[PDB]
């Protein structure tokens, strides 16, 4: 695998050993080679799995999530997909890996498909090798891959709201299930129709996924309700997964604005993963796998593809030249390689209003492009009336910096900064200045 100009992908099935036992193997092989590596964890719950795995072995953990005194001499380096893709967008030397290792290499947040592109044009290039580790590379049309153990997989219509009657099965278990829901709202009804029938339930999405986890180490818990956040090498002691096989695609109008289309299927990747959270143990056979939805290629025109162009466009290469995406996912967008490309000014502001604004991509794109300073938030107040954000059925509101009471009315409408209750709280500290 190791070999200049090779990129592998490393398929084998989940709970196959990829982590456990291959990366260890691949990391010393690496390490005699005298291979300045990259490891690419996709979440810090995976980064310290993996120092559980490579323990001992000389790798520079570039992460507060794992506490280990460095020797100074590691040609190893762990970080998580999102540290790589904004170390390459920041005015920071990243090294010329020789090898570049990606772990869940699935993950279709933006920085994860930049980074995979950044990777794949180096490999192309003839400049470095790479290994992208996963059981559903991209374009994968299989739902239903090998596992541990045999899994019993059930067609069946699943509740996607609260439920008085007709899911006698749901709660009727006495093992543990993971449930695979479209959005954290749709997760807080079930949740909340769980806990009043007697469940103990713990939630994960994105921003609480560090934090929560590790309640499902800490307290017993009959569901673990997640977002799609938990198809990136979540493990679980559970004997059943119900999977709604739903998802919310955002999608760019005319554009001009981001919707949250949906819910709609998933695609067969991210319907194999959430199965392969169960199956995982070879002596537990007839974990079960409940699944309310068939799957499509929801993947197509999805607006993280046009992202991880934004990404791309404004990440050096060489000269002028602009990493490509990765080619089996290179045509989920229409997109001319360089039409984001910002001058030098624009670009810093781009970079900041995702680093410290922690707006999506798109929106911070949006305004680096028309000129807008990253401390400028006159565009949060000054858009048409219908893009009045609403919360609690009436328009949100805020003090302006200069304290003035305004409603929330963006120049340009992003429905994830407004997705839950905690985004939209985060989008107005941003729209009163408070970062
Ligand atoms: C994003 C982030 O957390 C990060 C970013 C850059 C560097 C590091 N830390 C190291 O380079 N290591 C670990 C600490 O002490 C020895 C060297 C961490």
């Amino acid at each position: 695998m190791l070999k200049k100009k090779q990129l592998t992908v490393l398929d084998l099935h989940p709970g196959a050993g990829k982590t456990r036992r291959v990366l260890p193997e691949i990391v010393r092989e690496a390490i005699k080679k005298r291979l300045r590596t990259v490891i690419l964890a996709p979440t810090r719950v995976v980064a310290a799995e993996m120092e559980e795995a490579l323990r001992g072995l000389p790798v520079r953990y570039m992460t507060t999530a794992v506490n280990v005194t460095h020797s100074g001499t590691e040609i190893v380096d762990l970080m998580c997909h999102a540290t790589f893709t904004s170390r390459l967008l920041q005015p920071i030397r990243v090294p010329n890996y020789n090898l570049n290792i990606m772990d869940e290499a699935h993950f279709t947040d933006p920085s994860s498909i930049a980074a995979r592109g950044y990777i794949s044009t180096r490999v192309e290039m003839g400049e470095a090798a790479a290994i992208f580790m996963t059981a559903t590379p991209p374009g994968t049309r299989d739902a239903f891959p090998d596992s541990n153990s045999p899994i019993m997989d059930t067609e069946v219509e699943v509740p996607e709201r609260a439920w008085s009657s007709g899911f006698d099965w749901v709660t009727d278990h006495s093992g543990k299930t993971v449930w695979f829901v479209p959005s954290v709202r749709n997760g807080n009804e079930i949740a909340a129709c769980l806990t009043k029938a007697g469940k103990r339930v713990i939630q994960l999405s994105r921003k609480t996924f560090e934090t929560e986890f590790q309640k499902t180490k800490n307290q017993e818990w009959d569901f673990v309700i997640t977002t799609d956040i938990s198809e990136m090498g979540a493990n679980f002691k559970a004997d059943r997964v119900i999977d709604s096989r739903r998802c919310l695609k955002p999608v760019i109008l005319d554009g001009e604005r981001v919707i949250l289309a949906g819910p709609m299927p998933v695609t067969h990747a991210s319907a194999a993963q959430r199965r392969g959270r169960i199956g995982r143990n070879p002596n537990k056979p007839g974990d079960e796998y409940m699944y309310g939805g068939g799957c499509a290629e929801t993947d197509e025109g999805h607006a993280h593809w046009l992202e991880a162009r934004m990404l791309l466009d404004n990440i050096y290469l060489q000269d002028g030249l602009i990493a490509s995406l990765y080619r089996p996912e290179a045509d989920k967008v229409a997109a001319i390689e360089g039409e984001f490309k910002l001058r030098t000014e624009q670009r810093k502001t781009f970079v900041e209003l995702m680093k410290r604004g922690d707006l999506p991509v798109w929106l911070a794109y949006q305004v680096a492009s028309a000129g807008i300073t990253y401390t400028d938030r006159r565009w949060c107040f000054d858009g048409t009336t219908n893009n009045t954000i609403m919360e609690d059925s009436v328009p949100a509101e805020v003090w302006t910096k200069y304290g003035e009471k305004r409603v929330l009315k963006p120049r340009w409408m992003d429905a994830r900064v407004c997705s839950d209750h905690a985004a939209l709280k985060s989008f107005k500290e941003f729209a009163a200045g408070k970062r």
